[PDB]
């Protein structure tokens, strides 16, 4: 699927292992500190996309699928994909190539998109870096395709960073030379075959900043689909201009002043604010970039504060941001794990309970994005405008006039005083009717143009046209 077939999607993004067994168990052990294999697979999926789809994703984003180092190292096994050996093979653990495919055909029975992990910048091996037998790998079974074996001492080298090795020598991270025109022509070649033996309608892509920026058009061009690059810094002035060479990136710049606007009741607005505004400028195009406040690299959400209604902004912003929504398994849950491998905890420990405070959360906010863009074809392209702010409120508002979303989100927390905000700037006419759609209730525009926005508890308000609504299943 294409770039502008993306736009439109919503991402649950799980680790293959993590998820769902086949044997559909809500009790099978995973301590996360033993960084074990714990079971979870393709299958297992499968017999969970109603849990999914139930929430409102039209996407998930499933961990790398190629065959993992085989050992048990002493930073546990390959659970996670990110330390490849053959790529023409699958991960057995997973299941069979038939088992991916019957994922694959089970997402698009449902009008869904299956998203792929891949890996380019390097393979993975149980022991010293410089000891490293090549020849274990496929096919890459020489020296001959590797960068020479160093770390990255100085990140502010561009050149480090790219040509030296990631890990350490306990787990090292044979590092690919990207440069080479066989490298990059077995890359290219594997990842158009991975894409249409398995029917994947997008990519996201590891380690991007570790592989030199020429490297990435031809891949991109390679995999025939949208490619949404991991680039793990959290500077717009570094990480936009990869999207100059892929479709999209992982919004990082927003990552951080979204975290901290949230994650307590001093948290700044000013920084969110403005980092949309830099990101709406800056980027190539902020709607092909995905928004993220949780993910398997960084503490959960939950890990630095429980206030539930705290986690239902952050998650209402997520979805209502430009781009793609992006949801990590278990947030949905408040899962609150710290940095890997607390972060990995399975799913199926929560016994995927549909009717917690954040599923539902989601699954609202998910309904009403859902159903702006199956009326108006320009929500997506729809550039999100932050129209208001104060030290504990920012409000913003998408979606061509008279069919705009508007949302209020707080970090007042749970214990927030009730009272009333008047909001200019939501571009709605005089004395309409609105639905606020996440607690259903109702509210309409002044004479003045200002909104009288009901605030308690720190909740989250969505606005929407409530003469648009006709005919939807919201708020019934
Ligand atoms: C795709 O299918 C062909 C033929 O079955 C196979 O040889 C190749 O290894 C597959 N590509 C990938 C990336 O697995
Ligand atoms: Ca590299």
């Amino acid at each position: 699927a294409t770039p502008a077939d993306w736009r439109s999607q919503s991402i649950y993004f799980l680790l293959t292992d993590r998820f769902a067994r086949t044997d559909g168990s809500t009790t099978a052990t995973c301590n996360t500190a033993d960084q074990k294999y714990c079971g979870g697979t393709w299958q297992g999926i499968i017999d969970k996309l109603d849990y999914i789809q139930g929430m409102g994703f039209t996407a998930i984003w499933i961990t790398p699928v190629t065959a993992q180092l085989p050992q048990t190292t002493a930073y546990g096994d390959a659970y996670h994909g990110y330390w490849q050996q053959d790529i023409y093979s699958l991960n057995e653990n997973y299941g069979t190539a038939d088992d991916l495919k019957a994922l694959s055909s089970a997402l698009h029975e449902r009008g869904m998109y299956l998203m792929v992990d891949v890996v380019a910048n390097h393979m993975g091996y149980d022991g010293a870096g410089s000891s490293v037998d090549y020849s274990v790998f496929k096919p890459f079974s020489s020296q001959d395709y590797f960068h020479p074996f160093c770390f990255i001492q100085n990140y502010e080298d561009q050149t480090q960073v790219e040509d030296c090795w990631l890990g350490d020598n306990t787990v090292s991270l044979p590092d690919l030379d990207t440069t080479k025109d066989v490298v990059k022509n077995e890359w290219y070649d594997w990842v158009g075959s991975l894409v249409s033996n398995y029917s994947i309608d997008g990519l996201r892509i590891d380690t991007v900043k570790h592989v030199q920026k020429d490297f990435w058009p031809g891949y991109n061009k390679a995999a025939g689909v949208y490619c949404i690059g991991e680039v793990l810094d959290g500077d717009p002035a570094y990480t936009c201009p990869y999207q100059n060479v892929m479709d999209g990136v992982l919004n990082y710049p927003i990552y951080y002043p979204l975290l901290n606007a949230f994650k307590s009741t001093s948290g700044s607005m000013d920084d969110l604010y403005n980092m949309i505004n830099t990101v709406k400028s800056d980027c190539p195009d902020s709607t092909l970039l995905g928004t993220f406040v949780e993910n398997h690299d960084n503490p959960r959400f939950a890990s630095y504060t429980n206030d539930i209604a705290l986690a239902k902004n952050v998650a209402a912003f997520i979805i209502l941001n430009d781009g793609i929504p992006i949801i990590y398994a278990g947030q949905e849950q408040h899962y609150a794990g710290g940095n890997d491998p607390a972060n990995r905890e399975a799913t199926w420990l929560s016994g995927y309970p549909t009717d917690s405070e954040l599923y539902k959360l989601i699954a609202s906010a998910n309904a009403i994005r859902n159903y702006a863009i199956s009326k108006d074809t320009g929500f997506v392209t729809y550039k999100n405008w932050p129209i208001y702010k104060d030290d504990t409120t920012i409000a913003m508002r998408k979606g061509t006039d008279g069919s705009q979303i508007v949302t209020i989100l707080s970090n007042k927390g749970a214990s927030g005083d009730s009272y009333t905000l008047s909001l200019s700037g939501a571009g709605y006419t005089a004395g309409q009717q609105l639905t606020e759609v996440i607690g259903c209730t109702t509210v309409t525009v002044g004479s003045d143009g200002n909104v009288p926005v009901p605030m308690a508890g720190g909740l989250p308000r969505v606005l929407y046209p409530t003469e648009k609504l006709a005919g939807s299943k919201i708020c019934s």
